[PDB]
């Protein structure tokens, strides 16, 4: 199955694309990893308009099943834009916290990030770690609804 | 050495940046890979701030010893801002065109682009090519500045 995962942020919005195997352990390749990056000086519109742009050009390109997305006010911005190019693509949009994706991708709810990165970087067969955070944790949601799919416990938004 | 390649483009602005190794046929591996992409809807002074932003702190974080660029009047816009963050940084730019990409890297003027693609995929040991083409260019030219400067014949603007 081929899933979008997002990582709504401050400055950067991961935006990655996995393609993952239907049988034996989580295993995926990466399709697509990019990262929106914002300025201070271009104005709130614009910072929203590209990242909604990105969003909607990837979800068309890549016709993924699922958006995962991580879990105020101008974050809140960012994930209104995803949203909106979710809703014009027809893709149905699915959340999870940090401790969710702890959980699906190392095994405990209180894991570290880098238990979750070094995971990422196995399940997809990279060589390092995906960098910036932004794009691996993208990543991670994206593994994360993967493996709740599987088993049958995606949670919509 | 570790050389910044850009690719001024379109509505897609290729950076790389690779580290190249001193001895032994032509290799390298890559550091940085992005492409600043503009849209229609956002006005032109955001669209060059933006590549000079993302260049600058390319150059900052990467210190390259050398910015190279690929060789109209929007296209110039872009090579503004990227000449301008090469200013701030104090990195010297060097332009190299087309024709010298394909004989430094496919060892004939008038090679196909695919044949410079392979052997960008080939010099920085990848997977696949790397993509988009802009990003591919970007490499490319870095690794050209990298042949010419091992034999002595780096062409500054």
């Amino acid at each position: 199955m081929v899933v979008a995962g997002i990582d709504p942020g401050i400055t950067h919005l991961g935006l990655g694309v996995v393609a993952v195997e239907g049988k034996g352990a989580l295993k995926a390749r990466l399709l697509h990893g990019e990262v929106v990056k914002t300025s201070p000086q271009e104005p709130a519109k614009e910072r929203v308009g590209r990242i909604h742009a990105r969003v909607l050009e990837v979800l068309h390109r890549f016709r993924p099943e699922a958006v995962a997305v991580e879990e105020a006010y101008k974050v809140g911005w960012a994930l209104g834009a995803v949203l909106v190019a979710a809703f014009e693509a027809g893709v149905p949009v699915y959340a999870y916290g940090p401790m969710q994706v702890k959980q699906a991708l190392a095994g405990h709810g209180h894991a570290a990030k880098e238990e979750v990165a070094l995971m990422v970087r196995g399940i997809l067969g990279l060589k390092e770690a995906p960098r910036p955070s932004h794009l691996a944790n993208a990543l991670a949601i994206a593994l994360t609804h993967a493996f709740y799919a599987r088993m049958g416990t995606a949670k919509p938004l």
